[PDB]
């Protein structure tokens, strides 16, 4: 099943590969699963994402110059504790304050929003938002809300451009309730992440969480169907409006079958005469080794945030 | 070392220990380590309280009438999960409102209090008292102020008395406050524990947290005249003071030895001319199978403070 060695390692032996790999990152001084950006510190909003491994590249691959300064890596599956999100929060401040980009999970919130209190103690200036783009469906387990999905890798971008340019904690706090807002995401799955039958699963969460519908084996096609239709539902879609797409695979989803999707997306959007004026494909949020994939729609309600969208980045991921 | 099976079912398998053992408890659901008294609802306020396990009988024993109405426990030196603590709550009411008693640390505050947040949006009237009654030594770790020790077993007991006696989740609520502001513990180790040399530690924290001083070997009078000291300087010792004490074992000490130190403790205070109306010897919150104590002493401002320290209560371990 698993390439791995002491499943209690995974985390830190991970990290290690990635810094070796790949130093332009740094892991902060051997007792913290915390990737930061070898990018030298600027004065520019710093800002810090993470989450429970297993999603990767999510968070740790998007941390370098124009996106993030920090991921704070938690065990699979599970949030980063407090002191872990603390201490990204000091050590990623660059003079002009922190902003925390948060999953929508218990979990996840409950312990950011803590770190941040920790942080704030230390007279750090910080500013959260909360991304729930996921609408398959409602208040999941004890996620209070929506979920949130791919559509975070996203905000990464947007937001890692602002900062980039020198908007200030408030500007960028307001582009990113804004921007959240104007993000929806849905997915599914053919296969449930296995942790260290001919049935899909519609809206499953990326912590394998149960979505909203099963069905037996349906085509690209159809399945394409079901989530063009129902972000179709939540855009209320006209003609003239302009979008971006994020085609996203769950991890064990080959990119031929993420294309052959894109393919179908492409052909039930023609029939509403939208202006698609971004594409990205691939693995940018995973689950594991979930079969499966989801779709992401960013209504493109100001020209700024396309430009965001193309802005020169410098990570692992993108 | 230990007597146990698989160390990840630890707590699940203690519990059915303690379940099989004393029917007089329930497990909620046997998807919840969550232990509630089988005393028939009766519109008394419900005391929630819980924390890591390797603390027994900490918590789960002091549930049943008079003290308790539910225990979370969480996995080993973990506070319990919001979900968990959250179910906890709703199955605990009574139709009077609860009141949580929280140890004062990062992870248990964090949780209990989200839980409690949860519960709130279900319209339940829930009320909170943090204890932090251990004087060793200021924000260890993350802990914010005091850690919560052993003298949060008498708060069970005085709040447990209270909503006994069909106060309100005000008014316990308001003695909740005065009474942990009189409640004033310190404890020393002789070892560390062991999760699943002739040297002491002073302020040692009840999940092996680091001390203030470490010393080599003392003996049992030498160590009460440091703990008995700290306790004076806190309290600011004043003849004619009424206050009761508690020397609790951390799980490896034996009676003897904590009969001895409470000798050693009665002659150190004997000085004071203080009125000592309340002792109480033995293992109430331990730490796995630490060898140490602790000593905790409550100062008596109310002549209510004593009739619910002797009111009657049916747990298990009082
Ligand atoms: O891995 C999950 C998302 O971070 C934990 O909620
Ligand atoms: O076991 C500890 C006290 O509950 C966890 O903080």
């Amino acid at each position: 099943e698993k390439i791995i060695n002491q499943p209690q390692d995974v985390v830190s032996e991970m990290l290690d590969g990635l810094t070796y790999a790949y130093g332009d990152l740094i892991e902060k001084v051997p007792d913290f699963e915390i990737i930061q950006r070898k990018s030298p510190k600027s004065g520019k909003v710093a800002l810090v994402s993470g989450g429970g491994s297993g999603h990767e590249p999510a968070h740790a691959g998007f941390v370098g110059e124009g996106m993030l300064s920090a991921a704070v890596c938690g065990a699979i599956f599970t949030s980063p504790t407090p002191d872990q999100i603390y201490e990204a929060i000091k050590s990623a401040d660059e003079g002009a304050g922190v902003l925390l980009i948060i999953k929508n999970y218990l979990g996840d919130v409950m312990n950011f929003e803590m770190a941040r209190e920790m942080a704030e103690m230390e007279e750090i200036k910080v500013e959260q938002i909360i991304v729930d783009d996921d609408i398959a469906v409602e208040n999941s387990l004890y996620t209070q809300g929506r979920r949130g999905v791919a559509g975070t890798v996203l905000v990464h971008k947007i937001l890692g451009a602002a900062a980039h340019q020198e908007a200030s904690l408030d500007e960028i706090k307001d582009l990113a309730d804004k921007v959240v807002k104007n993000i929806k995401t849905i997915g599914l799955a053919l296969s449930a992440a296995t942790v260290p039958d001919n049935e899909i699963e519609y809206g499953v969460g990326i912590h394998s969480e149960p979505g909203y519908r099963r069905e037996k084996m349906k085509t690209s096609y159809e399945l394409a169907t079901e989530l063009v239709g129902k972000l179709k539902e939540e855009f209320k879609f006209e003609a003239g409006q302009k979008y971006g797409i994020l085609v996203n695979g769950m991890g064990a989803t080959p990119l031929m079958e993420q294309f052959i999707f894109m393919n179908d997306v492409a052909k039930l959007l023609t029939e509403e005469n939208i202006e698609i004026l971004f594409k990205k494909v691939g693995n940018y949020m995973t689950s594991i080794d979930m079969a499966g994939l989801s779709l992401t729609m960013i209504k493109l309600e100001d020209d700024q945030w396309l430009k965001n969208l193309n802005e020169d980045v410098k990570t692992i991921s993108w």
